[PDB]
């Protein structure tokens, strides 16, 4: 339940993106079930979890994205698990996805037409997503961002090295698991990827700006 | 072991699963410095596309400024009163891999002059080709927001692990909180924008329990 700041800093200084993974190693189906479990637990604006997350161990498909995935080239033959996460498409306030939003909160007709009128202001004035369907695309990429986070510091915190992925063609990732009949390509997009295993190495812990630098205070 | 602490999925589990969207905030009940610290510090060492880290966090403590915020803050007007912090993460705007902000970036990597050329080189396929982040200012701007999300994400689990409530905020006008921050001289306005919030503190009342979707329904194994 409860953790000293020590075993705070401790996990989150000790987290590095891994480029180098043992192939020989693999994650448990318990310990990569916990870490599905981390991401689909994450928190998302208006509980939206416009997310989907495809597990590619298929070795064939692997290698196929090989080509235009030059972030995770070496990783996709050498990583134990694959997560490439989608987010979800024209998630308006008025569409059929947020029927199945509300439905999961258990609002009544009244609470509905009242959630609809907050949804909307949120999207159209207060936040703008619907200037094109690329900015409330953008929108639910953020919340899968979250889903990222969450898989990585769980998968830490069990010993298991990861590695978030944006180093790959989305046009071309798109287009080669829609291919696949993974996802439909009207409903979702791929938003972002990760690789879990053990490294093969050791890796250097990566520099960050000071604290005094990212944060202002405003007493 | 070893000097750091092993924790059981049962365990892992429970960090995430007793970490809910707090609401209501016991006004006498503060964060200390040191706690709020370890949070701050879960948002500095989040990973970032390229190591960009384009992040910066405010830290609202002023009661005037905070309620300056409530007309349009909808998403926690209550939160406002009640909470010990706000932390408000802004995102850089026109992070352009030719910009002066990446050549920060490459020099934190310690990067000699040829391996800039290949960073540069790849920072630039990155946002013309293979994400198309130079259509406009704001798919590049929504870049680096998606980052500050990584970084939100961490420090709603560290202050979860230190026992310390809290709730992620997109509920606000954001044109009216870049306007109020700015004019407040908090940033620079053609420099950085409002990304997303956060509220920090102590559970006045029992929160609701999960609901999420199954397992079933958000995970397509690929075998
Ligand atoms: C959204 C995202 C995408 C990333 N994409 C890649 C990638 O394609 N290839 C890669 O090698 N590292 C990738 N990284 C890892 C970052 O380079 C890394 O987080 C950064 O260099 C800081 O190092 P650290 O995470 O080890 O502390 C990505 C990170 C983030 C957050
Ligand atoms: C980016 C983001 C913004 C959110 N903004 C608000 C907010 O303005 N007000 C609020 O009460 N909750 C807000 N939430 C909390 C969500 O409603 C909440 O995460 C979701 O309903 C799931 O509930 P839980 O976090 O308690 O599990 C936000 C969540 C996220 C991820
Ligand atoms: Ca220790
Ligand atoms: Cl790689
Ligand atoms: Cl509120
Ligand atoms: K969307
Ligand atoms: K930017």
């Amino acid at each position: 339940t409860q953790l000293t700041r020590e075993q705070v800093l401790e996990l989150f200084h000790q987290r590095s993106s891994t480029r180098y993974y043992d192939p020989a190693k693999k994650i448990s189906d318990e310990d990569f079930e916990c870490i599905l479990e981390c991401g689909r637990l994450s928190p998302s604006s208006v509980g939206s979890e416009p997310w989907k997350f495809l597990v590619i161990q298929n070795k064939t498909l692997r290698e196929k994205m090989k080509p235009f995935s030059w972030g995770m080239i070496n990783q996709l033959d050498n990583c134990s698990h694959l997560v490439v996460i989608l987010a979800k498409k024209n998630a308006r306030y008025d569409s059929p996805f947020f029927v199945d939003v509300m439905a999961r909160k258990g609002l009544n007709a009244e609470q509905q037409q009242a959630a609809l009128a907050k949804y909307k202001a949120l999207q159209e004035e207060d936040m703008k997503l619907l200037e094109n369907d690329r900015t409330l695309f953008d929108w639910c990429s953020k919340q899968t961002y979250i889903a990222l986070a969450n898989m990585l510091t769980g998968a830490s915190a069990l010993g298991i090295d990861s590695c978030p992925i944006e180093g790959f063609h989305y046009d071309k990732m798109n287009e080669c698991l829609a291919e696949e009949g993974l996802f439909d390509p009207q409903e979702y997009a791929v938003s972002v990827a990760a690789t879990f295993g053990y490294r093969s190495r050791d890796i250097a812990k990566k520099s960050r700006k000071g604290l005094d630098e990212v944060v202002r205070w405003v007493g």
